[PDB]
């Protein structure tokens, strides 16, 4: 009733974009010659993809809504997008794919934070 | 090497759109007064979301590509999209959400079939 | 280095048991004659399954560990297991499957809370 | 109606064990000094985890059962478990984690094949 439906739609779209960005980025870093130096990057992409996938699904459901569950899930997704954005940005100079993924992570972090702030 | 990269990108985009469409449609049918008549619809949406989520991830990875694995996953996703498209279309007259979801299912079925045809 | 490996293993096992319990319980309530009265139960089972699945995967990964990410994900999983345990317990008198699922939710809530408390 | 409920339960248990085994094995190979030689292994573990997760969910649902969907999902899971078992077995001598994971993959491949054989 107080919720911004536009911010909810933005969050769901960003979670799906960011899940796929991080799945692709984990795979792209796996195929880099410097893969041995990219292991935290790959791991954080895998976590970010898993949490964005779950968050998109939870936020897509309105039946028997529980703000406590939604808030806790958005907080988890904000936290991992923040971590994975920082990590991919550290490899921005190595490969465009990590620069691009850092942008996706930062965009989804913002969409989660904006929705979270408005749930009270 | 012989793969259509545009058809691969289309498949990944369609899997993510269709996963979310089916998650939302399962939830929408859950909230319908005639929910007791929509149980196969809700179940098939849940399967369709899970298989589209897995397929988008598998198709997003190029490292150590295996055509056997990719083909079998695309066949599963084509099969569930076909079934879930048929089921949601049965409720096209009841609610816009199922017509919309039927369109997403049929679109992703086609993207899986088009990519499958080109993998040999 | 400070982490309880036994509590970490318990959490991962409980997340996988609880994900499957809630997937089965969503489906079992969908097939109940009183399904119209079980819609919050089914929705909360779907969220609980999605978050337990993500949490099991995040907690299974040690490379480039980040306690902020792990803590936020465990908090989300504790919160949804608590909600889904409460909801399934409300239908304990209707069907053994919901009683059983309530027990699984409460067991995973405890395993998440116990691990969370020890991460500092 | 004709289905072996014991073989269905075995398949679901094996999918969840195998999903987690492959998630842990991807992470373990990520942390190996020879990670550059383990890239196909890590990728195949990621696919195997995603498909086992989806298969466990689909097989956990009985409402509006569709043998075509179930068969195609079990075929995908048998195919990726076979591929991931072969890949992890190649590193059986390098690390216990891959021998363990190879065993999980082979066990889940068998449970999928045994259930598939009985669905007609
Ligand atoms: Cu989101
Ligand atoms: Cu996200
Ligand atoms: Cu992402
Ligand atoms: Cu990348
Ligand atoms: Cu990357
Ligand atoms: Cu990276
Ligand atoms: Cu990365
Ligand atoms: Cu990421
Ligand atoms: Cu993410
Ligand atoms: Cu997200
Ligand atoms: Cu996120
Ligand atoms: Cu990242
Ligand atoms: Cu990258
Ligand atoms: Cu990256
Ligand atoms: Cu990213
Ligand atoms: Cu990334
Ligand atoms: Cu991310
Ligand atoms: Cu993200
Ligand atoms: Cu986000
Ligand atoms: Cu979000
Ligand atoms: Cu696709
Ligand atoms: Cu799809
Ligand atoms: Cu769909
Ligand atoms: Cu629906
Ligand atoms: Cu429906
Ligand atoms: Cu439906
Ligand atoms: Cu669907
Ligand atoms: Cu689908
Ligand atoms: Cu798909
Ligand atoms: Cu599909
Ligand atoms: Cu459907
Ligand atoms: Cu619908
Ligand atoms: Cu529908
Ligand atoms: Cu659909
Ligand atoms: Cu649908
Ligand atoms: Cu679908
Ligand atoms: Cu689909
Ligand atoms: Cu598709
Ligand atoms: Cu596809
Ligand atoms: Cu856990
Ligand atoms: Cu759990
Ligand atoms: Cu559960
Ligand atoms: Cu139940
Ligand atoms: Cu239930
Ligand atoms: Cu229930
Ligand atoms: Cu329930
Ligand atoms: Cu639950
Ligand atoms: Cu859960
Ligand atoms: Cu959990
Ligand atoms: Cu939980
Ligand atoms: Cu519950
Ligand atoms: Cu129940
Ligand atoms: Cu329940
Ligand atoms: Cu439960
Ligand atoms: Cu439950
Ligand atoms: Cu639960
Ligand atoms: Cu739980
Ligand atoms: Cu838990
Ligand atoms: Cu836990
Ligand atoms: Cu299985
Ligand atoms: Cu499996
Ligand atoms: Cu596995
Ligand atoms: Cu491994
Ligand atoms: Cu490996
Ligand atoms: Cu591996
Ligand atoms: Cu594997
Ligand atoms: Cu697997
Ligand atoms: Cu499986
Ligand atoms: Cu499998
Ligand atoms: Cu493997
Ligand atoms: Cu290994
Ligand atoms: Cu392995
Ligand atoms: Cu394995
Ligand atoms: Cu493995
Ligand atoms: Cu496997
Ligand atoms: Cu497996
Ligand atoms: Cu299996
Ligand atoms: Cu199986």
């Amino acid at each position: 009733g107080g919720v911004d439906r536009e911010a909810m739609a933005r969050c769901i779209e960003e979670c799906l974009r960011c899940a796929q960005a991080c799945t692709a980025c984990a795979d792209a870093c796996l195929s880099e010659p410097t893969v041995a130096d990219l292991t935290k990057c790959i791991r954080t992409d895998m976590d970010c993809a898993d949490v964005c996938t779950a968050t998109a699904a939870v936020l897509s459901r309105h039946t028997g809504y529980d703000a406590n569950v939604t808030r806790a899930v958005l907080q988890a997704c904000a936290t991992v997008c923040a971590a994975c954005g920082d990590e991919c940005a550290r490899h921005a100079g190595m490969a465009e794919h990590c620069r691009v993924c850092a942008e996706a992570c930062r965009s989804c972090e913002q969409a989660c934070q904006e929705l979270l702030a408005g749930l009270g």
